[PDB]
């Protein structure tokens, strides 16, 4: 039952309207009134019987011996029934079972106050479980009780009252293991006593199968995992918004002097065998003034478009060590470059427009264990790059990003020839959450089903950490998780979610398109179908993979996608053979080493 | 239903003391009565439904074709049940559900071999369910039952049981698919009226929405991810139990002449500039003894006060050479000596106290590809050392750790002028979890508080992995999680998540500002409170920045903490229909696609 008491708000037996009626109050009977659900009432008698479960204890404590018996709270009245007015007015209900708040409250911090008191014993009599094994993987195995009882005495805890009250403990092994037999000395009488006895049994696992429930609740696992893959967004053929579409990224480290300019598009350089060489002057955040020099060669990362991103530079154990520079001691710090003109065109200090120096740190240089190798100390060169702080308006503007040794007075060119430092192991951490890369872009949409088997390996690996690509791979490893879990089927295998996709495979050589047409056997079909499936599950990148040979089809990946969720939606406690039968063998073998312990036991533990 | 029925031996449940009530027994109507929940009942007569969806199946192995009826089997008699003697004195119920365990046994056992029976017909079902697209964006869609019937002669399996058993699999494809509906051959009839259907929407969408089962799961999920956190304690300010906070450590690799132990409290090295070289020779447990000097310069792992620890030495690729010894064939070894001086106080060969080899390795050389370059073969040299093993029982006595060549001849110092062979690739792994370092201190217990926004980069990089930023880092990754599933607004958007986040900082605004004061738009600090929630989103690992500015109030984040566990706990099936609608019409054009294949399919194999 539900709902909460309802009086006639003026009229008693006369109530029509709903103005009529008012919330029943308890000075009507002013604490509150609750309808008593049936469900609530079978947990609570549950919870009482957990409490007979810890009952020895809580006598041989001497404290509350009598048993809660929670149905006496509750009262059953006829009257309006409703959660809300129109309900009442429309429901009138008979031996509604009511209580309130309060005497709920003090009645489980009674059971609350039981189970804190109760504790130590249940821990002692789990280590009396765990002393010895206290359950068998198949059938039962028994063995001199007065053996059994010299093992347990010569392991039981020194300062256990069990010692002194090993009875209770006795009743309550037996209570919850129906196998553990204590004769009674009157009557010689031993039988299985326990009421959960019946309740073991029916949830044991048959003789040759796993449980019907584990078989239910791994299919509601692998639908629940289908369900927060996104089959629908994974397969998508239309634009997918990008924060739909993506999910949380992981940072990625790169060398920007070792990277290669026909791979990136988010980096500029000046021209080399030009033989630029200029010096420049950029204030620090004190108002300090820096000056370096610019040559051919110099490369930036060209901030525009890149999102707020954060860079943390480690150089630790590198040499760099020049004719005329040393790096020991060395002043070094990320130059980002605000102006109309281009990097690579650049000749002079004024087309850097607005430079801040904002960061450096001194450098530490030693010897390696190699004779002849200088090691750098570890470095932290750490620089925060948010667009939103440019505040980006005129479009000529343009952000370039650089790391090099900073000093406040003009280099002389000689002493250092780098055209920068960007030779160094980079750490970089995105300071933008909103920003997907696509073919090249940041985008505000993608489309699934292009992405699909659209990356090269080396277009892939030049990705940076917030490519949608990356995105697409982890959610497609996901789905293969999902299929994997769904479908026990071996490569070679057919299965009810592979065979689509040789339907597909037959319809797409069926159909007149462009080439040299061939027809394929049903049986190999089949079987390429299956090895589809296993390598999308082993390789889940491959999707956005290009050349990918059979799972390249958006529509077979669909097909695929949507095959294994209909699998789960049609299946109804569903099992694997090979498995259970597996489990019973090892269960027989691992009884049988029990049985031979068991025997060893008895004669190291003789019965008195 | 449940418990035991209780009475004295003469009459069950009769006895005025607990001990003497005993089991309601056929003598009394040797199996106990067995009370049976109504939840328990109603599983029963499932699992008697999942009979009947291939019952036919059965009835071809012509095996228990009448319904089970195990309700018959339940038989309610009036009677004192009790878990426990008390529970039955004080409670007396009538037609209490009664079974023999044996007989719930054998009917239990019997269901089950009836699934196992029907495994394989099923399984021909299940690929026929396969053969063609069986999900439909809205309700069920239907396809002509002749083209139907011709794909499947076009892809029908010969070994299919079906071949076997047309008929029936006609009537079950009838009882489990709505789009195929088979004519009546009598009536002419074509349709649905299995409850499939009706199951089909107890998972379904409802009839006025999608299905909230889902959000549900979500929640739930979300709702444990809270209880894994523990809040509270992990935005702890004040002290608390070291075991709590604590996780278990990861191994991490340096190399000791790559280390700063300038940056780090931790790294212990010899200080620079004492220059002292000393031969030691000592025997090791097996008695051999081996002669090698400590030199200038030399660093050791400080093994006093780091607890137990695992350590595995890669010097591959050091070139090592000297005049007259050839470094590939050499053995190195790994020394531990245990003294009341200083390693960096020694200044004497009598100072290294108890030092002795762990473990040495002999390993042979090969050229590398540097041009006239050779390469040490990749090696492993690894020893467990724990504290047990040098039983510290003096404060003095300190434990160090060296990576050096080892040989049991004397070896001349001026050929070899390595400090140690520590410039190697080393790998670490803790035994112990129990060391970290905030406030600039080492700390035996850790606050949250104190750890949110203690490191920087440099520093953090400087923290081991033992340091409790890394293990705050994790928790903080869970409660990432739970605060994405809360919140999925767009950047810059005021949400429900942020409310706590701008109450924060509005009471930061309250705060008289020391030095400048400033006041901020609410409206202002809104777009402020979303790029700094944006942030967090990109990267919840920032927290532990020492001051930070982004991450700046340890107690804006508690609160934050408790205000979002709060939400998952306030949130009652609340989703998003957007997201939902655009993949049902990318469904729906799916549908489309597929009705579009199946008609080319009909062109190839039309219905008659």
């Amino acid at each position: 039952p539900g709902g909460v008491p309802w009086i006639a708000i003026g009229d008693e037996t006369s109530v029509t309207s709903p103005g009529a009626l008012r919330r029943m109050t308890s000075k009507d009977i002013d604490e509150p009134l609750v309808v008593v659900t049936e469900h609530a009432i079978a947990n609570f008698t549950k919870a009482e019987m957990a409490l007979e479960f810890n009952r020895e204890f809580l006598d041989k404590l001497r404290v509350l011996s009598v048993s809660p018996k929670y149905s006496d709270l509750l009262t059953y009245v006829d009257c309006y029934v409703g959660v809300s007015a129109r309900q009442a007015l429309n429901n009138f209900q008979k031996q509604v079972p009511v209580i309130t708040p309060t005497r709920q409250t003090m009645y489980v911090d009674s059971i609350q106050a039981a189970l804190k008191a109760l504790e130590k014993w249940e821990i002692d009599l789990r280590v009396a479980q765990t002393l010895l094994p206290t359950n068998v993987p198949i059938g039962e195995v028994s063995c001199p009780m007065q053996s059994v009882v010299k093992l347990l005495d010569d392991q039981l805890p020194d300062d256990s009252l069990i010692r002194r009250y090993p009875k209770e403990a006795a009743v309550a092994l037996a209570k919850r293991n129906g196998g553990i037999q204590w004769m009674d000395v009157s009557e010689g009488t031993v039988m299985n006593e326990a009421v959960n006895a019946v309740a073991a049994s029916a949830l044991a696992p048959s003789a040759s199968a796993p449980p019907l429930e584990e078989k239910s609740k791994l299919t509601e696992q692998a639908m629940d995992l289908v369900t927060a893959a996104e089959p629908e967004i994974i397969a998508s053929l239309v634009p997918v918004p990008a924060p739909v579409f993506a999910i949380p990224p992981k940072p990625a480290d790169y060398n920007v002097r070792t990277l290669k300019i026909d791979e990136a598009t988010w980096l500029r350089m000046i021209p080399k065998t030009m033989g630029t060489l200029f010096q420049i002057q950029v204030t620090d955040n004190t108002g300090t003034n820096w000056h370096f020099n610019l040559r051919g060669g110099t490369r930036v990362v060209n901030l525009d478009q890149i999102a707020p991103m954060r860079f943390v530079l480690d150089l630790g154990g590198k040499s760099y060590k020049e004719t005329s520079w040393d790096p020991n001691g060395k002043k070094v710090g990320f130059i980002v470059f605000q102006s109309k003109i281009p990097f690579e065109l650049w000749t002079a200090a004024s087309q850097i427009g607005q430079a801040t120096v904002v960061n450096y740190v001194q450098l530490y240089a030693e010897d390696s264990s190699f004779t002849a190798q200088s090691i750098i100390a570890t470095t932290s060169l750490a620089y925060n790059y948010e667009p939103e702080q440019l505040n980006k308006t005129d479009p000529e503007m343009n952000y370039y990003l650089l790391a090099t040794f900073i000093d406040s007075a003009a280099i002389t060119p000689t002493n250092m020839t780098q055209p920068d430092v960007w030779d160094a192991l980079l750490t970089m951490s995105p300071l933008s959450a909103g920003e997907v890369t696509v073919k090249g872009a940041v985008v505000s949409e993608v489309v699934p089903a292009e992405l699909i088997g659209s990356y090269t390996p080396e277009s892939l690996n030049a990705s940076l950490p917030n490519d949608a690509a990356r995105c697409m791979i982890d959610r497609a490893s996901k789905i293969a998780e999902a299929i994997k879990i769904d479908d026990d089927a071996g490569p070679d295998e057919y299965s009810p979610n592979s065979v689509p996709i040789q339907g597909q495979l037959a319809i797409s050589q069926l159909e007149t398109g462009y080439g040299v047409r061939i027809f394929n056997p049903k049986g190999i079909l089949s079987k390429i179908a299956s090895r589809a499936m296993q390598a999308f599950i082993g390789d889940p990148s491959t999707i956005i993979t290009q050349a990918a040979p059979v799972l390249s089809d958006k529509n077979n990946w669909i097909a695929l996608a949507q095959g294994v969720k209909t699998s789960l939606r049609t299946k109804s406690l569903s099992a694997g053979v090979k498995t259970a039968v597996s489990k019973l063998s090892s269960s027989e073998s691992i009884q049988n080493w029990t049985q031979g312990f068991l025997d060893k036991v008895s004669t190291h533990f003789p019965a008195p």
